[PDB]
C-alpha cells in the first residue's frame, strides 16, 4: 500500500490515494492484509475460519465443534480471534447470535489489545482515523448502535475489556461505514473485514480500480490505465443504477454526493432507464411514477426475501415486470434487477433450467450496463457456465466459463485460485 503510490489531499473529496507510477489494466497496485475479519456463520462448514480457503473435509475445532480449519497452523493462528467465541458458543449454544458487525467489532477490540501499534494494513490510514459520521447519524442508527453495544457486552463479556460507551459508539459507527464484505466467485457473502489502506481510496462511478479478495487478503487491481499523478478511484456503490439512485446510496451511507463525469453529465441515465419505443411517447409523470414504483418494489422485495416463500417471491418478480413493462424495455436496469432476483429464487429451489432461462435473458444487457471488468458480470457468466456444464451443454458452458475467466484474470490476477478452479471445470 505504498510502492508507486502516495496518500494525498483530493480536492473536494478529502484524503485519498494517488499513483506515482503507471499502471496498466490488470496490474496490482497493492494488497492489504485484513486488520480484522470474520467468516460468516452460514459458510462455516465450507471455508477455513482463518484463511477462508474453500475445500471439502475441513478439520473441526475440538473445543467448540463450530469452527473449521485447514490444519493446526490455521487453528493456532486464528485462536486470538476465535477465543472470543469458542467457549461462548458452547455456553450459549443455539442462543449465540451476535450480528456480523458485533463479531467484527469484537475482533477489532481484541486486535487493539494484542497489536496496539500500526499494522501493515495501516501503512497510509489507521483504523483510529476512520470516519464515523457520528454527528450525521439519525436516531434509528444510533439506537441500532446501542443494541450492538448491548449485544457485544452480552455475548463477549468474559473475553474483552470494554471501553466506555462513547468510544464504542464511535467504533461501531466507524465499522458501519468502513467495513468491507468479502464475497466468493459467485458474489456469495463470505464475511466482513477491515482493510484500512483500501478505505483510503475515494469514490468515482467510473472507477479505475477494483477490489477483490484472495482468502482474507484484499487486492487492488487497475481496470483502466492509470498515469502518474492520477487519483486512484474505487466504487463504493453498485454501478448498475442511474445517477439519482447511486447518489441516494452514497448519501445514505457516507453523506456525500458524487461529482464524477458520469454523475455530472448523466450521459448513461437514458440507456439505463431504457424506455420502450412506443407509438405514443410516454410523459415524464409516467416515467417518474414507474421509477418510483421500481425503486419501491426493489426495496419491498429486499424485505420480502426474509419472510415470503420462493413461489411468492417469483410472483413478485413476475408481477413487477408485468407492470414495469408498460414503460420499460427488458434491458432497463430495474427490469434486470427483478430478473436477477428471480434467477436467485430458482437457484435456491434448485430449478436449474429456470435459473438458466433468466440468466440467458439478463447477461447481454447486464454486461452493457456495467463497466468492462465488473465482478457482477463475471459472477453472472460463471453461474451460466456452471448451469450449462451441469446440463451437458459443453460448448455453451466452456464459452460462459471463459467469459468469466476473461474478467477475473484482470480483476483477480491470472494466478488467482478461482481461475485455476474454473480452468479445471472446463478441463472436465
Ligand atoms: C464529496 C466527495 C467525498 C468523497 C468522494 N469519495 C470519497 N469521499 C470521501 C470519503 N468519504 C466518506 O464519507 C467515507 C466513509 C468511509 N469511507 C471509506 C469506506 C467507503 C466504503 N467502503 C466499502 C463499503 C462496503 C462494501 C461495498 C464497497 C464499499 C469501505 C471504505 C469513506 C467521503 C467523492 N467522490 N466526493
Ligand atoms: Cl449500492
Ligand atoms: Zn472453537
Ligand atoms: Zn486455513
Ligand atoms: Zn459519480
Amino acid at each position: 500500500g505504498l510502492g508507486g503510490l502516495e496518500r494525498f489531499c483530493s480536492p473536494g473529496k478529502g484524503r485519498g490515494l494517488r499513483a506515482l507510477q503507471p499502471f496498466q489494466v490488470g496490474d496490482l497496485l497493492f494488497s492489504c492484509p485484513a486488520y480484522a475479519y470474520v467468516l460468516t456463520v452460514n459458510e462455516r462448514g465450507n471455508h477455513c475460519e482463518y484463511c477462508f480457503t474453500r475445500k471439502e473435509g475441513l478439520s473441526k475445532c475440538g473445543r467448540c465443534k463450530q469452527a473449521f480449519y485447514c490444519n493446526v497452523e490455521c487453528q493456532k493462528e486464528d485462536w486470538p480471534m476465535h477465543k472470543l467465541e469458542c467457549s461462548p458458543m458452547v455456553v450459549f449454544g443455539e442462543n449465540w447470535n451476535p450480528s456480523e458487525t458485533v463479531r467484527l467489532t469484537a475482533r477489532i477490540l481484541a486486535k487493539q489489545k494484542i497489536h496496539p501499534e500500526r499494522t501493515p494494513s495501516e501503512k497510509l490510514l489507521a483504523v483510529k482515523e476512520f470516519e464515523s459520521h457520528l454527528d450525521k447519524l439519525d436516531n434509528e442508527k444510533k439506537d441500532l448502535i446501542q443494541s450492538d453495544i448491548a449485544a457485544l457486552h452480552h455475548f463477549y463479556s468474559k473475553h474483552l475489556e470494554f471501553p466506555d460507551n462513547d468510544s464504542l459508539v464511535v467504533l461501531f459507527a466507524q465499522v458501519n461505514c468502513n467495513g468491507f464484505t468479502i464475497e466468493d466467485e459467485e458474489l456469495s457473502h463470505l464475511g466482513s473485514a477491515i482493510f484500512p489502506d483500501v478505505a483510503l481510496m475515494n469514490h468515482s462511478c467510473c472507477p479505475n480500480v477494483i477490489v477483490t479478495y484472495k482468502g482474507t487478503l484484499a487486492e487492488v487491481r487497475a481496470v483502466q490505465e492509470i498515469k502518474p499523478g492520477e487519483e486512484v478511484f474505487t466504487s463504493y456503490i453498485d454501478l448498475l443504477y442511474p445517477t439519482e439512485d447511486r447518489n441516494d446510496r452514497l448519501r445514505d451511507s457516507y453523506f456525500f454526493t458524487c461529482e464524477c463525469q458520469e454523475c455530472t453529465t448523466k450521459d448513461k441515465d437514458k440507456a439505463k432507464v431504457e424506455i420502450r419505443k412506443l407509438s405514443d411517447p410516454p410523459k415524464a409523470e409516467a416515467i417518474r411514477d414507474m421509477v418510483r414504483y421500481a425503486r419501491n418494489v426493489i426495496e419491498e422485495f429486499r424485505r420480502a426475501k426474509h419472510y415470503k416463500s420462493p413461489s411468492e417471491l417469483l410472483e413478485i418478480c413476475e408481477l413487477s415486470q408485468e407492470k414495469m413493462s408498460s414503460v420499460f424495455e427488458d434491458s432497463n436496469v430495474y427490469m434486470l434487477h427483478m430478473m436477477y432476483q428471480a434467477m436467485g429464487v430458482c437457484l435456491y429451489m434448485q430449478d436449474w433450467e429456470g435459473a438458466l432461462q433468466y440468466g440467458q435473458k439478463i447477461i447481454k444487457p447486464y454486461s452493457k450496463h456495467y463497466p468492462l471488468y465488473s465482478l457482477n458480470v463475471a459472477s453472472m457468466w460463471l453461474k451460466l457456465g456452471r448451469l450449462y456444464m451441469g446440463l451437458e451443454h459443453k460448448a455453451a458452458g466452456e464459452k460462459a466459463l471463459k467469459k468469466a475467466i476473461a474478467i477475473m484474470e484482470v480483476a483477480h490476477g491470472k494466478d488467482h485460485p478461482y481461475i485455476s478452479e474454473i480452468k479445471q471445470e472446463i478441463e472436465s
